[PDB]
């Protein structure tokens, strides 16, 4: 209304990108939540250098409005006259233009630009808002906000690019029965009336709009103090102060060690955490001020399983590792996100590693990020690491698998290639040269660049501009050939065209009779490389360290399953699941037969070890859900691996003894025991689900999950199900919540899934957080395989204008639909997403369940008969 919306694209606000020649210096931001009322307003003033000739200033603004008309100060002082502000839709900008036009700032002067604007603090998880919890039955308020990575444009009005870093000096004004947070300590506090306060922070160090935060809260706190003499603390409800402990613990330790690791100074003089009761992320490295979902930061040793523990120290410890990566050192720009995630994503490993040393952190490495993401890399239609956005809807889409695990997998490969001494100087020296400012990938190859004198740049831009991988074929045990591995034998190997034609510049290592050698496999090396003793057998890609799969000849394969038989324990744990992935992967892709993959499992009677029977469990999880309705097949697919995980299954026991990785092995093997029916496993849940239902009795951490779902699913009623849901309710930890939700979605019944999914519809019962998660949960139970489909297919409307087209959670349920096999079933679809084309965040994930449904109708022409061979001719 006072900054009207324009249709009006003859000027330079018709580009997405903000102009070049104008960045802020600093931002003097105050904002005045209304709590009670929802509201807040604002008043931001921003220093501006300009470079060229304008008569238009314009940036980044969202859904929150300009309150008067904005007002503009020349570098000398002086009042500029303003003849209006509009509102550019298309790209989120509102634009002021002047009676006039004025010359650059061409000293150490600038223009100050006056604004005020309104907000809403409801309806939404980004941008600034207010959310509630209960504490001695009152309904207590806490506002905070969430930017990642275009939502700082709703809070305030702001250059809203990750490359146009100011300093900021943020103040707050708000009732005095709270405190106030943000990136920096707090400076001074002035009382405005008897009733309000009016809370100002000292100066930031210049940073990006994203991670600029603030919170108003009435939360206790737990407290630590570095190595450094800075203070640590995590910010809690008072009722669920004893889960900050962990936290508290890793934050800690993972500070000093990464501190130390990168020879760089934390650059502010304090660091807080705190998990906002509703929080529509995993977590958020605001500079000082990190937020959190409460199951990504709260444990309770009592109640809480080794699972939840791993994920806490986790998530702390890649929060952590971005106050270095993504805030010290920024990516210009979003297509190298990865410089950010992926780095996060590699170095939490060393610093929980570090936290707790029989984790067998490095080794788990393998099973979070390398094998998956080898799954998601494998479509035609994944991304390279560097990735073209254009808008919003696709900045935020990338924030995914290549992102993060693929960005994990190949620093992985590059460190052990280039030996973690010379990686670690050169991430240090990295972080010297880039500090305060951005770096582009191509930085960062010629930092490590200097630290080794290898050819980073000409072996690191194969992995890393073309999306997907390599199989290395083996001809005669020694020499080798790279294709592209793609999982559709039909699909275009040339397709979408790649400058570099899709070969890669391989580093490959192999073990020679516990002897490691090491190649660099040259692209243009077009006929393959011979490996450099008269060997018998070559070990190659030693703990799947290299970004690629080896075929070896069926003749190797063969005798690879004969020795596991004779003893498996030739091979280390994470060579075997890596075998095991391999040939999986490889028969799905029509690579290699299915019967010289399926011979590979059956050693595992004997079989112990963690990472093998987590990359068998993924491969059988699989073909088992292709012949579900498959009255012929799945009783013997069934009924095999049911004998083939009943020794470890039994060994481990129902109860929680042992160490870490023993306790995690036991969950997903009684898990998959209790998946492929043995009854006594089932008989197990359905025991301790009948105690837990007298309420008395504290399930085993590590079991109750698997106690919750298989013990709804074979004994779960109404009054049992009314039950988990008053429960649910009921704890204050989120970690339980969560598996009682998962609980809640197994019972085997139409009207109670019904209930369920209405719930969603219902904030004082299911959170704004949660309800992607149910509605996955739900898509799991045999019903509620279509009941989930269904609903966000009659709900979808509903959806869109609660979460936004922007939504990634959004974007991604349709995932949903991936065990889909059939024609009727994607033609359902297609025909859904033919009707609502406006696909937004959702156009990628809409494009990978569409390839990954085609793939599963090929799967079953092509193997059905060959799947059925193996095991009738087995049992
Ligand atoms: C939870 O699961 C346990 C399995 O992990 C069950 O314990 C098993 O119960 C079986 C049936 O009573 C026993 O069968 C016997 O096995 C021995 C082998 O050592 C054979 O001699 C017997 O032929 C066989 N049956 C007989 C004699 O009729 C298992 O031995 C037994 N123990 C183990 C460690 O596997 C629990 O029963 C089950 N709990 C609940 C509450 O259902
Ligand atoms: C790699 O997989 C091969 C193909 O499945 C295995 O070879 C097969 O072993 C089966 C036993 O596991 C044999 O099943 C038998 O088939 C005959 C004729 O069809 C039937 O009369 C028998 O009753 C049946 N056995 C049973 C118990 O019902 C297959 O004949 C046999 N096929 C071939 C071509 O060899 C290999 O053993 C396997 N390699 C390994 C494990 O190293
Ligand atoms: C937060 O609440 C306000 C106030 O209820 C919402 O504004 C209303 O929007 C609807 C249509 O979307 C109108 O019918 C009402 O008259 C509006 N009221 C006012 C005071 O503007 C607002 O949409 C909510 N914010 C969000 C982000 O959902
Ligand atoms: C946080 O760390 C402290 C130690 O730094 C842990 O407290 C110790 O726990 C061990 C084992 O229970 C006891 O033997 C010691 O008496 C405790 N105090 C020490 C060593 O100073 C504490 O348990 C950790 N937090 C969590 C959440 O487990
Ligand atoms: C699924 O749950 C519903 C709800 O509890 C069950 O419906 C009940 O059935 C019994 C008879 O067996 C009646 O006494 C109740 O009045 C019914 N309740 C309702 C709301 O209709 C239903 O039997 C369950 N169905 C299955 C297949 O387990
Ligand atoms: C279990 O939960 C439901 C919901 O609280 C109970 O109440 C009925 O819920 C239906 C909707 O599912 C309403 O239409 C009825 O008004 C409710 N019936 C009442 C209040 O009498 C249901 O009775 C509970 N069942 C058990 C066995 O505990
Ligand atoms: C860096 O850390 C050292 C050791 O903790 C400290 O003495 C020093 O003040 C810090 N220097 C800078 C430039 O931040
Ligand atoms: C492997 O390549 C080498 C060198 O090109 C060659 O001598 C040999 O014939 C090839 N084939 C086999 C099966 O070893
Ligand atoms: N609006 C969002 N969903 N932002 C997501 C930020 C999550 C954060 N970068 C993390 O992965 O830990
Ligand atoms: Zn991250």
């Amino acid at each position: 209304d006072i900054c009207p919306a324009s249709e009006d694209e003859s000027g330079q606000w018709k580009n997405f990108r903000l102009p070049d020649f104008v960045n802020p210096v600093h931002y003097d931001l105050h904002v005045k939540p209304l709590l009670e009322e929802d509201t807040y307003t604002g008043t931001v003033s921003i220093s501006i250098n300009l470079s060229a000739p304008t008569r238009y200033l314009w940036l980044h603004l969202r859904e929150t409005r300009i309150t008067r008309l904005p007002e503009l100060k020349r570098p000398s002082g002086d009042q500029v006259q303003v003849r209006r502000c509009f509102e550019y839709k298309k790209q989120e900008y509102v634009v002021v233009e002047a009676e006039e036009e004025l010359t650059p700032s061409s000293g150490d002067g600038l223009y100050l630009l006056t604004m005020e604007f309104a907000g809403w603090l409801n309806g939404s998880l980004v941008g600034f808002y207010r959310t509630t919890y209960t504490e001695n039955g009152r309904v207590k308020s806490i506002a905070a906000t969430d930017h990642e990575p275009t939502d700082a444009r709703k809070s305030f009005p702001c250059f809203d690019e990750p490359n146009k870093k100011a300093t900021y000096t943020i103040s707050i004004t708000h009732p005095k029965e709270y405190g106030a947070l943000s990136n920096m300590p707090v400076a001074k506090e002035e009382s405005v009336d008897d009733k309000w306060t009016r809370t100002t922070f000292e100066k930031s160090v210049p940073m990006s709009t994203y991670l600029v935060c603030f919170a108003v809260h009435q939360f206790d706190s737990v407290k630590r103090i570095s190595n450094s003499g800075k203070p640590l603390t995590i910010y809690v409800q008072p009722e669920q102060k004893h889960t900050a402990e962990y936290a508290a613990n890793i934050t800690k330790s993972v500070f000093d060690y990464f501190e130390e690791y990168f020879a760089m100074n934390y650059s502010l003089p304090k660091l807080d955490k705190i998990a906002i009761p509703d929080f529509g992320t995993g977590a958020m490295e605001n500079w000082g001020l990190i937020t959190y979902r409460e199951t990504n930061l709260l444990y309770d040793p009592k109640e809480s399983a080794s699972s939840n523990q791993q994920r806490v120290a986790t998530v702390v410890a890649h929060e952590l590792v971005h106050q270095w990566f993504g805030n010290i050192v920024t990516m210009d720009w979003w297509e190298d996100l990865w410089l950010n995630e992926g780095f996060a994503s590699f170095f939490e490993f060393l610093g929980v590693n570090h936290a707790e040393t029989d984790w067998q952190m490095r080794d788990q490495m393998l099973l979070e990020d390398v094998l998956p993401v080898q799954e998601d890399d494998s479509l035609m239609s994944s991304h390279p690491i560097i990735v073209t956005v254009t808008t919003p809807d696709e900045i935020t889409s990338v924030f995914d698998g290549i992102s993060y695990s693929k960005g994990s997998s190949i620093l992985r490969m590059l460190e052990d290639w280039i030996k973690p001494e010379n990686f670690q100087k050169g991430c240090q020296m990295y972080l010297e040269k880039y500090q305060f400012k951005n770096a582009k990938t191509s930085d960062f190859w010629a930092a490590l660049e200097e630290a080794s004198r290898l050819p980073v740049k000409e072996v690191m831009d194969t992995w890393t501009r073309q999306m997907g991988y390599p199989v290395l074929n083996v001809n005669g045990v020694k020499n080798i050939t790279q294709k592209r591995f793609l999982l559709d034998p039909r699909a275009n190997p040339s397709q979408p065209p790649s400058d570099l034609g899709y070969t890669w510049n391989i580093p490959v290592k192999w073990t020679e009779d516990n002897i490691t050698s090491s190649v660099l496999f040259n692209r243009s090396e077009k006929e393959g490389i011979t490996l450099n003793s008269g060997n018998a057998f070559l070990k190659i890609n030693p703990d799947h360290i290299g970004f690629y799969r080896v075929n070896y000849e069926v003749a190797t394969w063969d005798s690879i399953a004969t020795a596991l038989s004779l003893n498996h324990k030739t091979f280390s744990s994470a060579d075997r699941a890596s075998l095991i992935d391999d040939a999986f992967a490889l028969a799905r892709a029509q690579l290699l037969d299915y019967k010289v993959a399926l011979n590979l499992t059956k050693y595992l009677k004997r079989e112990e070890n963690f990472l093998p029977w987590q990359r068998v469990i993924s491969a059988v999880t699989y073909i088992i859900s292709m012949f579900e309705d498959d009255k012929e097949l799945y009783p013997m697919i069934e009924e095999y691996f049911q004998g083939q995980v009943k020794p470890i299954a039994d060994s481990l026991g129902w109860n929680d003894a042992g160490d870490h990785v023993t306790k995690l092995l036991r969950s997903s093997v009684l898990g998959f025991a209790c998946k492929m029916g043995d009854r006594e496993a089932l008989n197990n849940a359905s025991s301790l689900f009948e105690q837990w239902l007298n309420g008395t009795v504290s399930l085993p951490v590590n079991l109750r999950l698997l106690v919750y779902r298989y013990g709804m699913q074979n004994s779960g009623n109404e009054i049992s199900w009314n039950y988990t849901l008053e429960q649910y309710q009921k704890t204050s930890l989120a970690q339980e919540k969560e598996k009682l939700l998962y609980g809640l979605a197994s019972v085997k019944n139409v009207t109670l899934l019904s209930r369920y999914l209405d719930l969603l519809k219902d904030t004082n019962l299911i959170k704004t957080q949660d309800v992607f998660t149910v509605i996955r949960y739900i898509s799991y139970n045999s019903y509620g395989k279509n009941m989930a489909w269904n609903w966000i297919q009659l709900n979808w409307d509903y959806l869109v204008n609660r979460y936004t087209l922007n939504n990634r959670n959004l974007g991604r349920i349709v995932t949903i639909a991936e065990p889909f096999n059939t024609e009727l079933q994607l033609w359902q679809m297609e025909s859904f997403f033919a009707k609502y084309p406006q696909a937004g965040a959702g156009e990628k994930p809409r494009e990978q369940v569409l390839e990954t449904v085609k793939n599963n109708i090929e799967w079953l022409k092509q193997h059905r008969n060959t799947i059925r061979e193996w095991f009738f001719n087995l049992l």
